[PDB]
Parts: structure tokens; sequence; C-alpha cells
């Protein structure tokens, strides 16, 4: 009646946010089962992004016993790729201390090959439908993935969902993909798959809950927050998180961002504590269009958008699973 | 027998390698000062990272604390801005911020920001009783004044200087609209203060241009072996600041990151790692493309040929240390 862990799967592109969430979820046994992880070549190389999901879980399952799962790269294609100076990221994070731990490697060098046979759509698909319990889908890059499996398998996939919880779009406010060929006007996670996002987002026989730029925009990182991990640097999560923050926050620093926001670990906080946030029933559009406005997400079945989240229920979310090893 | 050593510093993640190679090993190094100049850095942040590593590293194995100077030199040609954030990100890391350390600096601060660094250059080198050996791993301005204001009294207590800078048979690596690429950037930062300090005939110099530097690349297969040795702080420092350091190089195109300033500070431990050859430069100080170019003409000694395997095993112990 409160006392199962909910059974996940994290469909994710394999950057600094991404894996904030992964640990989230894996660092919290009681309240999370995760079964499987697909990782999308959108905001990183999904060699690299595939790597770091790999070390991760053979971490957990060193230090606390969390199970194995399956890891599948998705061979989903962009409609609009992700800057290409982001996308390096994954490839920053392999090179790190924290994630070169001696037993991780020979762990994960070991377990690579049987996950390198998996096609990540399929993957998902698979998992869903032979899971005894519904589903949980969090989903931290573009919606490429839950399209394909709707596409092909209907309703014999979407009825083992329990949720989708989604990091994507911008309804009352403004985006942020900005290019001499957009207004400005669409959020990334959508304008890398326009009419992946309408496929999902619209269909009513799947429940989205979406942290849109209106939710994600009101949980900035800052230094003061970054510089907290420095108190739990014993702990191998905090190591991990603390220097994926500061990387971050460096970043927006660099390309001008008003800050660095939770962004992608918002879908996993909202996982393990649904009171974080408010949800509003929207309809919405999705334009798929070619023109400036390509990708974006204004108000027009009910979309569940996340208002008004709670900083510090997700401060003291993150603090705590970062001292669980 | 331990080398009484000052290093004179622009506060990036290679000035910071040089750092803890210099004082991870107190039996063969006496630092007595840093200085740090607003260079590939912010100078307010450069200092603030010399002081959490002066703290970690007394709180770990004891090394003593030490005075550090926050130079007023001025740049004549400044470093690209983009770069010049990484010791402001560096403050940010768990590494840095373990709470011992951050409280022992913010005792410690307000002491060390009375000084100016140009004038402690000068008191520490002076007041010495050993010959000192100054580290240079920004540009030459700080040498450049103590020369100036001081002469003989000063160089005549220097033992010599070892530096990060040049380019004397290879191509340079200042890369603007207005230069020919010919030119090194902490020669570039400030010519004539280069000038005056390769030419002093009463100063010895060491140089370690890209001639040596570029034979040196850190690459991802090395930076991963700090994932071995995790369980030591100064691990967690120098592997994540390289891993850092070759994202930076795949970002901007670079054939490889390189050791750069590390290679000082090897030099100075030992001092085989390299061979040198006595070469007479010429500095161009010119405001034309070649503007800091150290093209062959007193003899400089220009460090060749330096050892891979020496750097590498040297880098690891030192990072064993706690
Ligand atoms: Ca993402
Ligand atoms: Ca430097
Ligand atoms: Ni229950
Ligand atoms: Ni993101
Ligand atoms: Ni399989
Ligand atoms: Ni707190
Ligand atoms: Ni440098
Ligand atoms: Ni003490
Ligand atoms: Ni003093
Ligand atoms: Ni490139
Ligand atoms: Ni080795």
């Amino acid at each position: 009646g409160s006392h199962m862990a909910k059974t996940v799967i994290l469909d994710h592109d394999g950057n600094k946010d991404d894996f904030v969430a992964m640990i989230l979820l894996l660092s919290n046994p009681k309240k999370v089962n995760l079964i499987g992880c697909i990782c999308t070549d959108a905001d990183c190389f999904v060699e690299n992004g595939f790597d770091v999901t790999g070390k991760i879980m053979c971490a957990m399952h060193r230090l606390i016993k969390t199970p194995l799962f399956p890891i599948g790269k998705s061979t989903a294609t962009a409609v609009n790729a992700f800057p290409t100076e982001w996308r390096f990221s994954a490839k920053n994070l392999d090179d790190m201390p924290f994630l070169n731990i001696v037993e991780d490697v020979a762990l994960w060098e070991k377990l690579k090959p049987e996950n390198e046979a998996h096609n990540g759509q399929q993957l998902l698909a698979d998992l869903v439908m032979k899971s005894k319990e519904k589903v949980t889908v969090c989903v931290t890059g573009p919606l490429s993935n839950m399209a394909w499996c709707i596409e092909k398998y209907g309703e014999a996939f979407t009825s083992k969902v329990e949720e989708c919880v989604i990091m994507g779009g911008a309804v009352d406010v403004g985006g942020n993909v900005f290019l001499p060929t957009t207004d400005g006007s669409a959020e990334w996670n959508i304008y890398w798959d326009p009419p992946a996002a309408k496929k999902v987002l619209c269909c009513p026989n799947i429940r989205c809950v979406l942290f849109s730029l209106d939710a994600t925009n009101t949980v900035p990182v800052r230094s003061v927050d970054v510089k907290g991990f420095g108190a739990q640097n014993q702990y191998l999560l905090s190591q991990m998180v603390g220097t994926m923050w500061a990387m971050s926050t460096h970043e927006e620093i660099l390309r001008d961002g008003d800050a660095y926001y939770a962004w992608d670990a918002l879908t996993a906080a909202y996982i393990l504590e649904p009171t974080i946030a408010t949800l509003e029933p929207v309809a919405l559009d999705v334009d798929v269009s070619k023109g400036k406005s390509e990708g974006r997400t204004p108000r027009a079945p009910c979309v569940h958008v996340a208002r008004n989240p709670s900083k510090q229920m997700f401060h003291d979310l993150v603090f705590a699973s970062t001292r669980v090893c």
C-alpha cells in the first residue's frame, strides 16, 4: 500500500543532468526498481553515454548491491542535432577518476558486449511488455524511443506503462533553442524530434507528466549549493554529483546562461517524491513545421504539466541520496 | 637535501598540477611562497585555489604554510576570456571544499590579502638564507619587476629560474587575427618583461618552450589511470583537472592537451628529465604579427627531449602522497 518500489526504466541522452537523474533513481532501491536504461545520441555521443551508464550501474552494484540491468543504445537519429560542443560531456565524464575505479572498469568491460547487442528502442519495448507490474518510464532526452514503441506496438506497449515522466517543452515561458533559424520559443528535447514529441504527448492512452522549462527554470543550481558536496566528499556519489554540477555551472558561465538548472534531475525527483510539484492538466499543440517556431509546445488530451517544484525538497533529496555510498 | 622554491603562477589547471608536484615532495622541495598573476585566470579565483591546495596539504602531510600574494601586474595582451574561468570552476569542486580546508583558508586569507605579489617575490628571495629557485608558470612580469627595482640585490639570491614559455624551432600557439602563430602565450602576455628576464646575464634561465612541452601529451588512456588511485585526494584533484584539460583541447580542436607548466616542476624534482641546449634568443617586443616570438638570435638553456616515462612516473608517485 506504500511499501513496494516502482518499476522504472530510464530513457536518457547521456549528459550531466541525465546522470544525476540516473543516480537519484538507482541510489533509492526502497522506492525504485531500475530495470533498464536506454541511451540516445542526442545531448551526447551515444558510445560515451553508454559507457558512463554502464560504469555507474557497476559502481552501485558493487557499493550497495543494486541489481545489474540491460542497457541499450538507441539507433534513433536526430531531426535537429544538439550543438556539437555540448555533446562531448559524456566523453569527459568517462575520463574522471570516480568513473575509473578499477573494479568498476573490470565488471563493465565484462558486461559491455552483452549490452552492445541490444537495440535501444526494442529493449524499451521488451522490458515494458514482459514486465509483471506496470512500468514508469523516465524520459530525460528526446521522445523518439517512446514514439517508436507506440508506432510498432500501440496498446500492447502503452497498456503496460504506468506513466511517462518527461523533461521537455516550454508552455507559458520562453524556450531555449537559439539558432539563426529559430525564434527561441522551443525547448531542446522537443526540437530534437518534434514529430516524436507530438506522437507521444497527444496519445490519450499514455499518461504524461511533463517537466517543462516553466518548472525547471525555478530550480537553479548555484555555486553555494555545489560547494555543499565537499562536506560529503568521502562518498563516491557526492564526488560524482559535486563534480558534475561544478562542470555544469561552469558551462552556463561560458555560454552566458542566467543559471544552470536541475533540468532532468527533477523527473527522477518526482518519481521519488510526487508531492515535490503540483500538476496542471493542459492541452498542448506541438509545432512540427519547418518554420521559426519548430518544436514549440504552446497551449492548444490533457498533458500534466509540473508546476511550482519545491527547491528545498529537491535539495534535501539530492544531498541524502548522495550519502548513500 | 631540499631546494628552496617559489612558484610564480597564473592559476590554471597546468599551474595547479605544477603546484601539487612541488608541494607533495617536501624531501626535495621547500616551497616558501606562491605568487598569482591575473593572466590565464582571474586572480581572485587563482588566489583562493592556491590557498585551498596549501591548506589541504598542510592538513594531510604537515607541509608548512607559506605566504601567497596577488600580483598587480597588468596584461600587454590578455589571455582569451573564455580560458580564464578555470580557477573559478576548480573552486566549486568537492575536493577543494573539504570543510577543514575551507575553514583554515578563511582564517589565513586576510593575512595574505595584504601582500603585493611583486614585492612578496622580491622579499622572499632577498631574505632567504639559501639561494632560491623560482618556478615561473605564468608570464615573466613579476621577475621583470624585481630585476627593475632591485637589480643584483635580487638576482644574486636566485639560484635559477625555471620557466614555461616560448617556441624556438617549432610553431607558436597564439592564434589571433593580428598574429602569425609564431608566438607562445606566456611570452605574448608581456613581451618586454620576457626580454628583460631572458636577456639578463645575471640570472640563469632554464626554458621549457613548446619545443619540449609539445612532446609530452596528456591522453585519455593516461588520465584514466587516476581512477586506480581515487582514494588519494591528490589523485582526485589531478585526475579531475587533467580530465577537464583533455576536454578543453577536444572542444578547441587542439592536437592534444600537453603537460605544459607541470614540466617545470618536474624538472626541479628531477633535472635529468630533459637535456639543456644553450641558446641565444631574441624576443620580439614589436607590435607586428610576430609580437612575442622567441627566435634564435647571453645563453638561455632550452629544455630538449623530456622523458615521458619519467614525467608519468613522477606525477603518479606524487599523487599517491595523500
Ligand atoms: Ca538529457
Ligand atoms: Ca600557467
Ligand atoms: Ni505498500
Ligand atoms: Ni539537458
Ligand atoms: Ni540481452
Ligand atoms: Ni544543505
Ligand atoms: Ni597554461
Ligand atoms: Ni596546522
Ligand atoms: Ni606577510
Ligand atoms: Ni572539432
Ligand atoms: Ni603508469
